[PDB]
């Protein structure tokens, strides 16, 4: 396995995420003198056969807007998942700490298509996210932005999964054939990127404000989405709008996603 390394190799520097992303650290893969992040299984969570496929499942994920792999350490306990080390931590709290003035409509754009791409791949690739938000997508120097691959599951492109009874999920995010059947696809995905492009557009504002969770479901049959944001050009409130299709089938896929966002930012620079 030339993924595998000795527990050895690496060393621990720093804790990160406060906890919200399980045991990660900050940590050395020492004869490089890297700066790496580093995984380990939380024992009474995850179930390590899960953990290990999850690992195994990275190894495949090559793309520059996807967190990167380094290496692992599963031969005994600890179990280790050893990536690239992102900089400025997760894009929810990077939105709404920045400087707004220097992160500007076309770095949002720039980041709208980064993330895009990522899941044009994954779309391709035959995963699904199991929890695409901006609290999952780091960010690096230069407005790089990666999506976090943790949360990867392999399912074959147009096909649907129907997760477990009780299975609790970001129900804000969640799209409608989800929060009633506990069906998921690669649709799925692209109905959280809808409200991935909100929480951009409004520099990391909670989704639908105020409004009860208990009722978010029976809003949205009835076709309630939420309005355009201040500032929120019109042609991206409208792929919005898309991913927020009812039927799954009408929602674009990622290809077409990426192409809209790649022509916009374009145009956008083009106006340099
Ligand atoms: C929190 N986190 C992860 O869970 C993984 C990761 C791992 Cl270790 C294994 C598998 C999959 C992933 Cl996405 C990679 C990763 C890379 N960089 C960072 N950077 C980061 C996080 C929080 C705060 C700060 C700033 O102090 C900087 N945080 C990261």
């Amino acid at each position: 396995d030339k993924w595998e390394m000795e527990r050895t190799d690496i060393t621990m520097k720093h804790k990160l995420g406060g906890g919200q992303y399980g045991e990660v650290y900050e940590g050395v893969w020492k004869k490089y003198s890297l700066t790496v992040a580093v995984k380990t299984l939380k024992e009474d969570t995850m179930e390590v056969e899960e953990f290990l496929k999850e690992a195994a499942v990275m190894k495949e994920i090559k793309h520059p807007n996807l967190v990167q792999l380094l290496g692992v350490c599963t031969r005994e306990p600890p179990f280790y998942i050893i990536t690239e080390f992102m900089t400025y931590g997760n894009l929810l709290d990077y939105l709404r700490e920045c400087n707004r003035q220097e992160v500007n409509a076309v770095v949002l754009l720039y980041m709208a298509t980064q993330i895009s791409s990522a899941m044009e791949y994954l779309e391709k690739k035959n995963f699904i996210h199991r929890d695409l938000a901006a609290r999952n997508c780091l960010v690096g120097e230069n407005h790089l932005v990666k999506v976090a691959d943790f949360g990867l599951s392999r399912l074959m492109t147009g096909d649907t999964y129907t997760a477990p009874a009780g299975a609790k999920f970001p129900i804000k995010w969640t799209a409608p054939e989800s929060l009633a059947y506990n069906k998921f696809s690669i649709k799925s995905d692209v109905w959280a990127f809808g409200v991935l492009l909100w929480e951009i557009a409004t520099y990391g504002m909670s989704p639908y404000p105020g409004i009860d969770l208990s009722q978010v479901y029976e809003l949205l049959e009835k076709d309630y989405r939420m309005e355009r944001p201040e500032g929120c050009p019109e042609k991206v409130y409208e792929l919005m709008r898309a991913c927020w299709q009812w039927n799954p089938s009408d929602r674009p896929s990622f290809a077409e996603i990426h192409q809209a966002f790649e022509t916009m930012f374009q145009e956008s620079s083009i106006s340099d």
